[PDB]
């Protein structure tokens, strides 16, 4: 069913996330955490005390896809994740790290949201922005809604950090 997830994206606010390569979106499925730069990372901190929920949906660039998304349990903290980096990208360049809880681990093809516009970047389709880019409610509640199912996630626990 869809309605635990229609249960955490009320009044979610929405990020597009871009990652430069799939083993990082992997290593972040894999142990429930992100990173970004500065200027990104204090957009996130604001919306996580602003929110009930703050939703990222990774894309990795190229890959004409969405990979999944996901939901903050925590502001970013500092004190070592072995992304990895392409050159000039450093681990200090970084900001901290979010904790972060999966919702779909599904991929999702940018044929499949042709229909979905983001009013926070000029009404382009959604699948366009830079990394971090805000997506007005309603599209990003859409936008979530169309990936497939992911029949592995329990969202009970999701609904208590709340
Ligand atoms: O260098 S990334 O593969 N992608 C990216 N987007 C914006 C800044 N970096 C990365 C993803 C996660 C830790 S490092």
């Amino acid at each position: 069913g869809t309605s635990k997830l229609k249960y955490v994206l009320q009044d979610a606010r929405f990020f597009l996330i871009k990652s430069n390569n799939h083993e990082n979106v992997s290593l972040a499925k894999a142990k429930g955490v992100w990173s970004t730069l500065p200027v990104n990372e204090k957009k996130l901190n604001l919306a996580f005390r602003s929110a009930r929920s703050v939703i990222l949906i990774f894309s990795v660039r190229e890959s004409g896809k969405f990979q999944g998304f996901a939901r903050l349990s925590s502001e970013s903290h500092h004190g070592p994740i072995h992304w990895v980096l392409p050159a000039g990208m450093s681990a200090k360049m970084l900001g901290g790290v979010f904790k972060i809880d999966w919702i779909c681990r599904r991929e999702l093809p940018f044929t499949k949201s042709a229909h979905l516009t983001n009013p926070w970047n000029e009404h382009k389709p959604v699948k366009i922005g830079r990394d971090g880019q805000e997506i007005e409610l309603e599209c990003g509640t859409q936008l979530c809604l169309l990936f497939p199912p992911d029949e592995s996630i329990d969202l009970y626990q999701v609904i208590h950090k709340m």
